[PDB]
Parts: structure tokens; sequence; C-alpha cells
């Protein structure tokens, strides 16, 4: 066999987390792949929801400590959305884990800020890497993060990012339930132009786990309206919406509704990281006792291990539907739960082609969930085309900047001034007290017209969008400014 490291880490989550183990084939295999591999391995993890392959991250981040020959630690990056708190908070409890770390939990828009050398520190706090070289002697993990392709606002960089990666011929792990073949064609490509070891491990049809999903049945329903109207005391239920304030205003009524308010539950991303992993210790407690109810944003969906009877979720594309869908009946002797789609909600965030896209295909062909035969067609058609909007002379460009160690912060920012920019989504750290919160440029903005923020060191005192970008261009430049929010915190509501 010759893995001690993967049964090393599936013994010790299995403790942690409390079940006992089944095989899971997948996972043995990619680790195997992994270790052994001639060439950079370019593997292509596509698992169904739940499968356990957060797993193979802990196994080759303790087979970093032992053999460092084709990695020295594991870099695990998540979407951009999403929170990372629960992940951390098993590396640490279930493991043990300007420092060295052997499993480095990121989100896909940090990183790509990274490794185009911008100042991203206090998103890292000491702090776990600071530097693009860091990345390149890792083993890179994208846990459903690729989806930063279907963001018409970052596909040009995280394109620029994948091709510089793959430049470098850093190894590369891509874990996701919902794998169009367009995205793996662009992938194959840039792993082909470098001549790393590619490979797809997808299930085959005798694959333990999927038959332990077939046996349950999960009904998905669609309907309209206020989320509360399906809500199921007695059961545990999930509320997911598509944007935080959103997100709020129905907890803001759940807390009242819902028989014991202890067990009524808010979650998004614009909270404290100490904020964030109180509630993930309250959730897992939630878990083995009763039912509850949560409140929660897409944040909750990619890096987060919850189990749920009953979801509402608003509409929204394929991905992550999926994602959400794998929340509902997710551990071994749960056979039975319920889904409810709701094709009256706000895009929120999603472009509205996919999305209904989604739910026309949905509804021809009803799906059950973790199975890939049944949704595989859906994510392939909904989740293409990417090449559509790539500013491909600018991403060349990004890519003899990030190979080019005299080029730093100042010369890829202007470099794309060129061709206020990108830094739409560039988030800047909001201090409340100790902690802070990643904010948009434009939420900047919004808290200062309401005299929420103060910033010491810069002077022009944010009116007009374009100041709030600028913010963000000095932020990222690591200018020595510190925006920080002058209100009272609210600790269940987070940030307005
Ligand atoms: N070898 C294993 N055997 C049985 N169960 C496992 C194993 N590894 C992990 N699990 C289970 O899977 C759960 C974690 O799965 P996890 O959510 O990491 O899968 P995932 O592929 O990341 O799913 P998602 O796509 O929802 O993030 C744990 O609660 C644990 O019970
Ligand atoms: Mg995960």
């Amino acid at each position: 066999s010759h893995m001690r490291a993967f049964e090393d880490a599936l013994q010790k989550l299995a403790k942690a987390k409390g079940f006992k183990p089944e095989r899971r084939p997948l996972l043995e295999g990619a680790f195997h792949f992994i270790t052994s591999s001639e060439k950079p391995p370019f593997l292509i993890l596509q698992a169904p929801t739940g499968y356990g392959k957060t797993l193979l991250s802990y196994a080759l981040a303790v087979h970093s400590l032992y053999d460092a020959k084709l990695f020295d630690r594991i870099i695990h990056v998540l979407p951009m959305r999403s929170i990372i708190e629960d992940i951390q908070k098993t590396a640490e409890e279930a493991f043990g884990f300007l420092h060295l770390f052997p499993l480095n939990i990121t989100t896909a828009d940090t990183f790509t800020w990274d490794l185009l050398k911008l100042n991203t520190k206090r998103r890292h706090r000491g702090y776990d890497y600071l530097t693009q070289a860091s990345i390149l002697t890792s083993l890179v993990i994208f846990d459903e993060a690729h989806f930063l392709l279907e963001d018409k606002s970052m596909v040009t960089a995280f394109l620029s990012v994948i091709e510089f990666l793959t430049s470098q011929k850093v190894p590369i792990v891509i874990m996701t339930a919902t794998l169009s073949e367009a995205h793996k064609k662009i992938f194959k490509k840039y792993a082909n132009k470098n001549n790393y070891n590619f490979k797809v491990l997808d299930p085959e049809n005798d694959d333990p786990f999927i038959k332990r999903e077939l046996k349950k049945d999960i009904k998905i329903e669609f309907n309209r309206g206020d989320p509360l109207n399906f809500i199921e005391p007695g059961r545990r239920n999930a509320i997911i919406v598509n944007s935080v304030k959103r997100a709020v205003e129905i907890f803001d009524r759940a807390k009242n509704i819902w028989p014991e308010r202890d067990r009524v539950m808010l979650i998004h991303g614009r909270m404290t990281s100490s904020h964030k992993r109180d509630l993930i210790n309250c959730l897992r407690k939630w878990q083995k006792e009763g039912d509850f109810l949560l409140i929660g944003t897409q944040a909750v969906e990619a890096g987060i291990d919850f189990s749920v009877d009953l979801m509402i979720t608003d509409r929204a594309p394929i991905n992550s539907l999926i994602q959400r869908f794998g929340r509902v009946a997710r551990y071994k002797n749960e056979k039975e739960g319920e889904i409810i789609i709701l094709e009256d909600a706000p895009y929120g965030p999603y472009p509205e082609d996919k999305v209904e896209k989604t739910l026309d295909l949905m509804k021809r062909g009803q799906i059950l969930p973790r199975i890939p035969e049944t949704y595989q067609t859906i994510v392939t058609e909904v989740h293409r085309s990417i090449t559509k909007n790539v500013n491909r002379e600018l991403k060349g460009e990004l890519v003899r900047l990030m190979k080019d160690p005299s080029k730093r912060a100042p010369d890829v920012l202007s470099a794309v001034e060129s061709l206020i920019s990108i830094m739409r989504d560039f988030l800047i750290p909001l201090l409340v007290e100790d902690d802070m919160v990643l904010i948009t440029p434009r939420k900047l903005l919004e808290l200062y017209s309401k005299e929420l923020v103060e910033i010491k060191g810069f002077n022009k005192e944010i009116k007009s969008l374009e100041d709030a970008y600028k913010v963000a261009k000095s932020v990222a430049l690591g200018e020595n400014i510190e925006i920080i929010f002058i209100g009272n915190y609210d600790w269940e509501r987070g940030i307005p």
C-alpha cells in the first residue's frame, strides 16, 4: 500500500468527527496517484457532494512533514464567498496544526491576489504564508473553487493564475462534484501545455458511496414565496439564500417564529472570524442533539460540514444547488430528506441565464442527489462558455508579471488599469475592534456615508465608489492605512 499518512488522517479525523470509516475508494486512488506519479500531477477528483473529499487534503498535509520532495505543504483553496473557519477548526482540533504550516486554508480571491503579489496580510492572521514563493512550493487544492471562471469580473485573473501555476509546474488537485467539460478542457489544456501527469478520477459503477446514497430518497420540490412558509419544527432545518441582507431579514423573524430561540442561527460572511468559529462550535453540538433552524448564504456551501433534515433554498445555478443539496441527508444512517427550491427568489450575485436554465433542465429530468448520472448533463450545459469574457491580452500580461521577480504590486496594478479595475472585488479589512471583516469597496462607501467607518492614514474621505476603489488600491499596495468600524458590531447579525 505505502500510505500510512492517508490512514493516519482517516483515523485521527474519524475520531474527532465521531464516525466509523468506510473505505471510499476514489480517495485512496487519489492519494496514491499524488504520492506516486512520475511528473507533476494534475488531479481532477470529480466526486459527489459528501464523499469525504476534504480527507485527501488532510491526508496530503500529514504527508508533508515526512516526505517533501513534491510539495512542502498543502494550500486548500475554498470559493470566494466561502467560510473557512470550519476546516481550520478540524485542522486544529483533529490534527494539531510568519511560519510553515502543513495545511493552509484560503479563499479563491485571496489566492489569486497572492499570486499577483498583492497585499493580503490581515487575511492570513501570526501568519501562515505571505508570499507567492511559498505558494510555488505547495500542492494547491481547489475545493470547489474553480468556479471563479463563472464570475465575469475575475475569470481573466483566475485564468492567469491557472496558467501561471501550471507554468511553474506546481502540483494541483481540483476537487468538485460538478465538473463541466468546458471546465475539464481548459484544465486539461494547461496541464498538457506544461506536461503534467494529468488524470481524472470520477467514481465508477460499483462505488460503495453512490450505492449508500441510491438507497436514500430525498425529495426535491419547487415553490414560491417567503422561505418561512416551509419550516418544520422538530426536524433540522436550513434556509439558504443568495444574499446576506436577505438572510438577515429572514433571521430577524425566524428568531421569534422558531419554538426554541436557542436553536435559531444566522451564518454569513460579513462577520468576524471569532464569531464564525463560535457558530461552528454551536453548530456541531446542534447536529447530534435534536433539531434547529439555520439561516445562511452561499458562504456555508463548500467548506462547512453540516447535515439538515429539511432544506429550503433560493434558486441558484446548478453547481451552487448541488453544493447546497449535499448538506441535507449527508451522513450514512440518514435516509430521508426534503429540499425546497424557491423559484421566485432574487438572483443575487448569480447570472439569470444560468439560474433559469438550471431550473428548466431539473424540472425535465428529476435528479436524485449525490448520484452524478442525474445531474451531470445539467452541469455541462449550464457551466460552459468562459472564453467569451477573458481579456486575453491582459491575461497574457498578468502571467508575464507573476513570472518576473522585478515586478511587484505597483506594476501589476497599473498594468490592469490600462486594460477602479477588477478592484470591484478586492475585499478590504474592516477592523471591528480586534477582529476584522472583509467588505467590498462598495459597502465601504455605504458604511462611510452612514458614518460608521474611520480611515486612519488616508484622507480623501469616501464618497464616489472610485474613492473606495482607491482604498482597495492602497490596501493592495500595503499602505499603512486602517479601516475601522465605529458602530457596535452586532454579535448575531454581523455587519449591515
Ligand atoms: N473515509 C471516510 N469514511 C467514511 N466517512 C468519511 C470518510 N472521510 C470523511 N467522511 C465523512 O464525510 C464528512 C466530510 O465529508 P466532506 O463534507 O469533507 O466531503 P466533501 O467531498 O468536502 O463534500 P462537499 O462537496 O459537501 O464539501 C465527514 O462528516 C465524515 O463523516
Ligand atoms: Mg469541503
